[PDB]
């Protein structure tokens, strides 16, 4: 609403207000205090609002960082500690199920080394049932791996994968994970193949690895690849629209025209009623390259030409 | 204008029954007579529309592949020789300088191998002062190195480059060319580079760079890549906002935590004047996944988020 945009900016701009020291004073706990005080009668109304509670947060963080600049360690440690209060706060009451703070909640944990504190609350998230954990298990693999090595990631990954709410979006992440982290194409390979075993029919996973396969660069693999994606029966052709595209920019690359022409013709097959009456619409996509067209947009329309 | 699209339509329609040969006749070289002289008195009042151009110059060729699939060579070569000709007063006469139908002839003759034949579409067309040449040069490299070879697509290249109308694009496939095809990193290292002095402030380009050299799968020279990418004056600071995106993704698959922060620190400091008091949505690029958010869409646009 309109109306609620004023009110959230009264509120800012009176925190700003507030954080501009006007007291003139030079005590930082006590501007601090101040600020906060502020904030808290803003929670009273604005509690739904998770830039509101993050900023607070936020402010508590660098507060405590410069009263450690300035020698203060008593007051470090109680600002400190009163920003993950915030969080805790946040998620405990009226934002119970916001992804976005429990995330910056396990962040600030970690970036403070208390890794035990952060387990606890990425469970914390995944167990309240309704919720879609596939970008909360990233988050954790992420944070896994990073400071706990390898196998720590692989833990949660397997966690993930015996979770029937995930989604394919997981096993891109592990896969990945295992190529640019742990170099190792193999591993890479095991999980990708995996992951096509459940979700064969799903072009935005097949495109994942499709696209991870391309840029090693071996033309063959890649071509099995295509192949096999495109004609196991698993994906729908109604779906099959980009992997078409994709394979033809391949088969463009590296291949010759008998190539192209070939598989250009494949997918006509595939949308045989898509495609119909339009063989210049499909056309299109054998020429253009990264926002570069045969056609002027208007003559482009005339063709009816949808682009992904 | 609704007017022109319902006559074409009207007229495809004519032209898809007389394809249909309604009154059975065993002779093919009626049945396209008929269908030609269907699209003959089409194009005579709707010859600025290139898919007419096209498909009836694919209808030809199509005949004269079951012509000489049976052993009616005379009629094969008739229509094939034909088909080449309604390329040929398609671009001589209403689309003088389209693009499309010049890539469609080029690669109908390059089929026939007519290799000399395609190097004159190609040079007629860029030929032509006022166009954009940059895809144009792309399509002819891809027939120099099928047909010619290597050397013969870097020669394009060249022109290319030589060519003041130019734009950068020509540099991405020169580059990922040699990587693709040649197997050579140092040389698509030299084009890229090579490109990067001249569209060092060109967001597309630069990307493009990133994500080559991303994925060869090197965390050091990726990260010096984007330092100097982001670093040099020479792009725009308010065009950087995906560079940057891209350099916290990066760090966030292969770094710590610290380093994630000093890079959204980095992006925040480009950026004070735009995510200003919006600091809340910045964050949440820090943990988005492939169209996996941390909010809601409604919840993501009180933080007034855009998507990078």
């Amino acid at each position: 609403t309109p109306q609620e945009a004023q009110q959230v900016d009264m509120w800012k701009k009176y925190i700003q207000w507030e954080k501009s020291n006007p007291l003139r004073t030079e005590d930082q706990t006590l501007i601090t205090k101040r600020v906060m005080f502020a904030y808290e009668q803003c929670l009273l109304v604005l509690g739904h609002h998770p830039d509101i509670w993050y900023e607070a947060a936020q402010y508590l963080e660098q507060s405590s960082k410069l009263l450690a600049e300035k020698g203060d360690m008593n007051n470090a440690k109680l600002f400190s500690d009163e920003a993950a209060n915030i969080y805790e706060r946040a998620i405990s009451t009226l934002l119970k199920k916001n992804m976005l703070l429990y995330f910056a909640y396990a962040d600030y944990e970690e970036s403070r080394m208390k890794y035990e504190k952060v387990h606890s609350i990425y469970n914390r998230l995944l167990a309240i049932e309704d919720i879609d954990p596939t970008l909360v298990y990233i988050q954790y693999m992420k944070f896994a791996r990073r400071a706990e090595g390898i196998k720590s990631g692989r833990m949660i990954f397997k966690k993930a994968r015996e979770d029937a709410r995930t989604r394919h979006h997981v096993y891109v992440t592990a896969a990945l994970m295992e190529y640019y982290c742990s170099k190792d194409k193999s591993v890479a390979f095991k999980i990708f193949e995996l992951g096509l075993k459940k979700y064969g029919d799903i072009p935005e996973y097949v495109l994942a690895y499709i696209d991870y396969l391309s840029h090693l660069n071996e033309d063959n693999n890649t071509r099995v690849l295509f192949e096999r994606v495109l004609t196991s029966g698993s994906l729908p052709p109604e779906k099959s629209g980009e992997i078409w595209a994709r394979f033809l920019a391949f088969e463009s690359n590296i291949g010759d025209l008998a190539s192209i022409l070939k598989v250009e013709k494949r997918r006509f097959t595939a949308f045989r009623e898509e495609y119909e009456g339009k063989e210049t619409a499909l056309l299109v996509d054998r020429y253009k390259f990264m926002d570069l067209y045969p056609c002027s947009a208007s003559e482009l329309k005339a063709l009816g030409y949808k682009d992904v």
